């Protein structure tokens, strides 16, 4: 199947029993047994397995070309289950600018269980190699990252991990399985905040994990059954439903990204623009070799906090909110929202100025989105 | 408010905006901000807070006479969040017969993070005192326990915990807040598998935690936001809805329990009957001092595995399934289902014979339930 | 099965395929066919049939001791489908005080299709006989009625209908199948606003119809498939779920009704009290012969509009709202809400004074409900 | 707004109260009133109005450039409400090949209420004029029609209706508001089976109606409130959600239609192909003047029943089922499914041969869909 066909027919999303062309919502906690231990269709207790959740798990496995899928109550729960593959005394390497929620969990929760963490500039793979310790067991990378869209070489990271005996993990949220497939590049585990593009409609919080490794899958299943951060059946259904349109949504988003970037690069009120499609973006070549499309997150700098605040008030179609990947276009200012707890001098050295604006391109008309942002910039 | 009124009007379960008499289902992931950092009603991102989940959290806090409530994707997720209050090097004491899911998580997951566990016969409080170590930080008890309904003195456990500097935790699933309120007896944290009685309809998997301690609540909120085992909005709504009838359901269940036990005690095919209402049950007096009603779980022994298997096939109204607390009556054989991985000789020393049958009394007609089980026993 | 057992095990509310102990929610519109015309489980298109809707239809048929059940998008849709059994030129007799929504549909919609209607005092069965015309085809009665709880003799009405060649219909909303079963008394069709007691939680709008007559059922099915006022699958699920607790809810409501009426009859600020349990209520004897319990709707008179308005502001547990049958107690003033379009002089001749208050007793604690209403009355 | 922007931001689909970027699901039946008759936000009883249903009503009004929208429990319920604008003695003109469900309701239900119907070949507007009677009050047309995609001139029909004093109605299901807007061409009422393209995911049954005429809207609202075929809140939410991707879905469908038709026209096993894009299709010019895109329904003839049956078994990506407009491609044989009750000789004179196959193009990859159908045809 080509990609758009796989989004409709990959995995198991119909009812074998009635023929229903959509996955029934099994709002149930337990299953009758005909004889003790005799499970009619392999279900016994919804925390261990639920048919609607099993459907979305089969879909993400299919879309990432993995064997096993797992659905969690949030992206953070997916990350937590993966980190729980490790033991006290183990060390993990992550990219320097990792999601604030990943950063928080690792430095404030899992350090109390003896997991040690280092945040490394993974855009230079030599810095990965230099950071590996005897106790390192995992390499965890996002690419592209937030909010500056830094790109990390997935295939090289997978090779480094294999050579040094590490479990490799990619957070593939920003690219989605439609454009980037880490498992095909040798990564062990791929994961997503399905809250973003996969659900696509700003109406489900969910995490998804996929792997082809049977032993890691058994370990993940045991962690899931033992710590219980499972996705419910209604959210599993809405996620399956949202994924159906993923290809069309990302293709529209990508058309708009191209034109929006052109407008931003020409606008006199905009300084730097950050997106992996830009020729001068660091590791642009790496991104084009490992992905066949782009994320809809773009960041760009205006002069100062006052210009960013006024830019947002002047748009018609950009919704001021957290999150990304929705059908509606979204806008934020990282220094005031996500990164406000970081001292301003450190933020700036990290490349996040007070005037940095982040947008998540939605599926509105491309000309409307370009013209709306351009006229708002014109007021600065 | 008396208890039945509190189930309807405790907490916040209406919509201030429209006046809707039920909690709207906020199937949403993010919230528009008018100005940066200006939250219209305090919501910014559904993982951190969602109005439907906030509703069920307010209800469980009210019903347990606590200040703060937390809703998780499963009972196991609630337990995991509570255990994560501890650090590597800390020790926890739990009752000897704790739920297999609690047992699994603690011995196979959290031991890998340096949490050490001892399982103690908490029906004698001197055994609790004798087990406390310098590194003990938590005392976790279920009462009554599964499947033999062992009773632990909550008030004495709370006093021991306070004197020895331990966080006390009670799993109150089997009694519900309608009959037993550990926080009022000095316990620090109370938790539930809301999958069971609270939801009540076999159609939600969920965990709930309540506490009056502001600092423990801040620690729990941070763990929840960082590990993300949150309950979704549809499941939160169904849980709120199910809780409305909790008092009526438990009162019907309790009427049937009395008559069923009378019939079991007189039946020649039944040996021991286990339930805290029975006069000869160990710590019967303790149970009646700390609870004003009973659980609907009853266990009783028939001769052997063959008699239990045939008892189940002979009933009309008892559904062979895992779980408990449903409107439908349920039946199981622990030695073949929940405890089958435990060597048979150890099972028996633990008091679980091959002929032990567990029932969860539902809300069917009392005479029907008594007569159905009695005639099935008559076939043995 | 006794009544409480029938509410749990009557009809088909489990999944044969997985063993799920609750009805799956088939949020689907169409069904795969293996061969043309070969329906895997008899489903082809959800408007014609949907498994979740089929579940609630089987339940209402079971509870009313009928053969065929039908689920509609509202009580009004159920009534409309039943009236559509008739042709232009046909006449229908209804009780004099029929629900305003029934009254509206018949006099303003169906009269335009040539259906003629007369509203008769059916509390005297001779007035029914005197109203029958050559073209009369249907006798439609509510008992008890709203808001004065007038009682009509069901068995005599069924006999009159049979002798005169009429289809008999009872709106059984206020009594529910738990206490009154018109089909067992010879009535042809029974119907409900399932929005009220059956759903029970103020969170579903729905209608239900049951009959034992195969030919009327075929006519109803054809009307349903042709005019399409079908109940959706999520609402069908919530209705099935709510019905599980109907017996317990009505028994608690009935205990409170007895005590509330005692308090109202003794209170010096209350004049007449209207409820079929009252010895002096017209056709009290008829009600006790055809029902084995009571409705939770009670009406009572205070002095004037000012006393009713102030009574409502003074209660703690009575919610000012339309509808009835909820777990929360509700209060209204018919002259200001439901009947405000009727000239005040006609309202009074109909027995509805400006001071008439209607309450719907919920499942709060009986003492709380009695004391709350009594102290509010004390302020008058 | 351009069309793709209107699908995201037209109507009201956010929560003013919390800022939630999606419409909350108001699973509720009634609303608290602060003072008698004082509605906090204009809601009193969900049958009369529900905020989630009000959201989808605002969306369809926006997308059709109307003032008022109405949401019904099915397309058939929408049609029934519109027909109920008429009285006994009135006559309606409809296209000769109108949907079997419309045909059934009109000829078997509404004729019993004195509504008279004539089915006219509306592809020649002179046949419309010749059919108008003194009692004609309504002209109802589908364009394109099923299964032969016959095209009727909307603007001319609107002019004829205006001149002759008729209410004009277009069933716009097959084109959707994305490509054809009857209200802008002078039609009085537009309606949809939202079960098809608008929901788009084969998981909601729903009807929608829009109009700009205030008096017709008041009449429709009264009919809706009186006959109660209302869409529930969960289905209203899923419909709003599905509509977000309508533009992207229809654009992908249209790209595939072009290539599929090219392949069908060249295939030696295919005789006639029916679709309005084809140059030789009757009223092709009319269609291109009144629509700016195409439907995804295509019909084409193979030799006989045996070739159609074997064509279907030989495809990989075409699901044998009723309905259309889904993300998955669908296939059917009208003579065996929808039209099997029509004598075969009449079917053929109506242009429906035993070998006529209907497909509904979904959003799978265009090359996959073309190649799959072409190789299946190659087996004939």
């Amino acid at each position: 199947m080509n990609k758009k066909t796989k989004l409709i027919h990959g995995g198991h999303t119909t009812d074998d029993y009635t023929g229903a062309v959509t996955t029934p919502i099994y709002q149930t906690s337990t299953y009758l047994q005909d004889d003790i231990g005799d499970l009619r269709q392999g279900y016994e207790y919804s925390r261990t397995a639920n048919p609607t959740r099993s459907s979305v798990e089969s879909v993400i496995a299919a879309l990432e070309n993995g064997k096993h899928g797992f659905a969690f109550s949030s992206g953070v729960a997916a990350i937590s289950a993966v980190v729980m593959l490790l033991d006290k005394g183990d060390h993990i390497i992550l990219n320097s600018d990792v999601y604030g929620g990943t950063y928080r969990a690792l430095t404030k929760v899992f350090t109390r269980f003896g997991i040690e963490v280092d945040f490394v500039d993974t855009t230079h793979t030599d810095s990965i190699v230099q950071a590996i310790r005897p106790t390192t067991k995992m390499l965890f990378i996002e690419t592209p990252s937030n909010p500056l869209l830094r790109v990390t070489d997935i295939k090289k990271s997978a090779e480094i991990a294999k050579e040094h005996g590490l479990i490799s993990v990619v957070d593939n949220t920003f690219m989605t399985p439609y454009y980037q497939n880490p498992l095909d590049l040798g990564i062990d585990i791929v994961l997503h905040s399905a809250t973003k593009y996969l659900g696509g409609h700003s109406d489900v919080v969910a995490g998804l994990v996929a792997t082809s490794d049977d032993k890691l899958a058994e370990r993940l299943a045991f962690i899931s059954n033992s710590t219980g951060g499972i996705l419910g059946p209604q959210d599993s259904y809405l996620l399956v439903r949202g994924i159906k349109t993923l290809g069309l949504r990302m293709e529209q988003i990508n058309r708009s990204v191209i034109e929006i970037i052109k407008m931003l690069q020409a606008h006199p009120a905009v300084q730097q623009v950050f997106h992996p499609s830009i020729e001068s973006h660091l590791n642009h070549d790496v991104h084009m070799a490992q992905a066949d499309g782009h994320t809809g997150v773009i960041a760009f700098e205006v002069k100062n906090t006052e210009s960013a605040k006024q830019l947002i008030k002047a748009t018609s179609y950009y919704t001021l909110a957290e999150s990304l990947g929705a059908v509606e276009s979204l806008i934020s200012v990282p220094a005031l929202m996500t990164h406000a707890s970081i001292p301003a001098d450190i933020r700036a050295k990290e490349g996040i100025t007070d005037g940095l604006v982040r947008i998540s391109v939605g599926i509105e008309d491309t000309e409307d989105l370009v013209d709306d942002l351009k006229q708002a910039l014109d007021t600065l």
